[PDB]
């Protein structure tokens, strides 16, 4: 089992711990978050407007929470140089507080003896996509980065179509669900004037460097895509619509029968679906795929130019895809 | 001089009915004076026009009588028919009828408002008539088209920026989105909708996938682009005004400075005056809430992967806009007899 840290107990730190123990090969041993106590902590865990109600036995102390009979460390420490992770034996450290995206300060968590850390976003570190180059990680790279959950949506649909029928450009636009960056209300949002405006109540057009980051996955598309995101009033799942421009030709069906193929293969399984059914948004909560290709609401205008819709929940996908590339890396020394 | 003030029977107070003779309120070159129905009474009609979830309280008199409603003192007579040949628009003085009874789009069915008295009909939607977008071809209507549609609000928002684009660079092919706001006929719950399962889904919890045939209809339009665009929507919960996002392959190179300048020329002309407008600003979709542009396009929103390829984002307030160019296409076509 590896060993993990989690640092920041929010969407994403608690839903990676939720995530961890449906697996039996990693386990969260010790959790920092200065904005809760255990107890409160556990009442966090038990309730989820998005993903129902957790029915395991819960339990805390002033310093740690109980799990099913199982105790995890309870840290409450804003300062990551300071956390003592190699006290509670943390192999992989989690960052998710978002605070901490940036190589120089999700690096401290190692002084405390966590042997590597990853960073739950997009950072200057190197940045991985499971399925698509989580095996280019090198045993030296101590502090990682998953992307964003966009990137992992866009990045299996942008390899199907680009190995299979090779992409010239493409633009992508994400209609994205609610996150805790926006406010209830007009409020302050110095660096993002329209982020700053009342969630729940616009349509707000959002900047995104998901289809530029493929480019650093995927190398040979490296400038070959841009896009940018609205952000809408829904709580949870967001979907990926790609509008590309393919070097060889390829029916609709051809796109049906390679995004199909993909999701059966080992590379894909989990991670890249399909469906052909009548979805909506909703039908995807609590759905782990990274990305689900839907082949009834993407269309063609001809054999070269195509527009392919893709859905994900933004955070039990991604999160579980965090625990998912702990392990892979973890088997590289 | 000037022209005469054009009056208008509406057929169906429905959400896009209500609106349009809402926005005829608001103006002086046109005005209601009939309006049919057989959902609403007179003293429900008023109710109805004087509150708006969206777009305010009206300020100014409103009564009702047994027949009829009357507006700041003036006068309304309120139907209630089923067989529209009988409606006798022309005792009231009616020169057009606006149908909007979301049903009515059959060339013939249209046209039985004319034995009535009124002479043409204007159908707010899409129909298997002659169609028109202000600023694009209402100029190519003639004088025998006694009944002709508006199009829809989604096409009143592409095509004007279609035109620029076409015109200015020539548009090779593309693909549309549109991020658009709940409309009437979504469900509050998950409810059936045997010929569009996706859209009988609740409408306040989920983005939902939807077919529009408004990109294919720019080719009624804007005939050389026939066959150039396709395109879908996805409806999402918010009450009022939507989002094109138009990505589009270009014959000549256009730099974004040059596509942004090609609108903002554009948003002053005459042909687009009102129609197609211009914004650099931060705006999110509420600031475009009783904004009667067809469609604004958003300069900082919109990007470009190189001069050949583009995504442009324009707004459009699909219950306001499209309200008053309906008002506009009537009194644009009375000018040509
Ligand atoms: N929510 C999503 O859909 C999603 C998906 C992928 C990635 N992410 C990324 O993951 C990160 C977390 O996002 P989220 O949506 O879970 O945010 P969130 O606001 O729900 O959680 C952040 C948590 O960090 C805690 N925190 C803040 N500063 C801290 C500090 N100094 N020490 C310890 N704890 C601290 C806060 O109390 C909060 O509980 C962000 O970088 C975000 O961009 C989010």
């Amino acid at each position: 089992m590896v060993k993990v840290g989690i640092n920041g107990f929010g969407r994403i730190g608690r839903l990676v711990f939720r995530a961890s123990l449906e697996r039996t090969d990693v386990e969260v041993v010790a959790i920092n978050d200065i904005m809760m106590t255990p107890d409160y902590m556990i009442y966090m865990i038990k309730y989820d407007s998005v993903h129902g109600k957790f029915n395991g036995k819960l339990e805390y102390t002033e310093n740690s929470i109980k799990v099913n009979g199982r105790e995890i460390h309870v840290f409450c420490e804003r300062e990551p140089e300071k956390l003592p992770w190699g006290q509670y034996g943390v192999e992989y450290v989690v960052e998710s507080t978002g605070v901490f995206t940036k190589l120089d300060t999700a690096s401290k968590h190692l002084k405390g003896g966590a042997k590597r850390v990853v960073i739950s976003a997009p950072a200057d570190t190197p940045t991985f996509v499971m399925g698509v180059n989580n095996h280019e990680f090198k045993p030296e790279m101590t502090v990682i980065n998953n992307a964003s959950c966009t990137t992992n949506c866009l990045a299996p649909i942008a390899a199907v179509l680009h190995e299979n029928f090779g992409i010239v450009e493409g633009l992508m636009t994400t209609v994205h669900a609610l996150t805790a960056t926006q406010p209830t209300v007009d409020a302050p949002s110095k660096k993002d004037w329209r982020g700053g405006r009342a969630a729940g109540y616009n349509i707000i057009p959002s900047s995104t460097g998901a289809a530029k980051a493929v480019g650093l996955v995927i190398p040979s598309l490296n400038g070959k895509l841009t896009g940018m995101a609205f952000r809408v009033p829904t709580a949870d799942v967001s979907v990926v619509d790609l509008t590309c421009r393919l070097e060889k030709p390829a029916t609709k069906k051809q796109i049906d029968e390679a995004m199909k193929k993909a999701s059966e293969s080992e590379r894909f399984k989990g991670i890249l679906k399909y469906t052909e059914e009548e979805v909506v948004s909703s039908d995807f909560i609590h759905d782990s795929a990274s990305s689900t290709y839907d082949s009834k609401a993407s269309i063609s205008l001809n054999d070269h130019f195509v527009k392919v819709v893709a859905w994900y929940d933004n955070e039990w996908g991604y999160s579980n895809r965090v625990l998912d590339l702990i392990i892979s890396t973890s088997k590289v020394q």
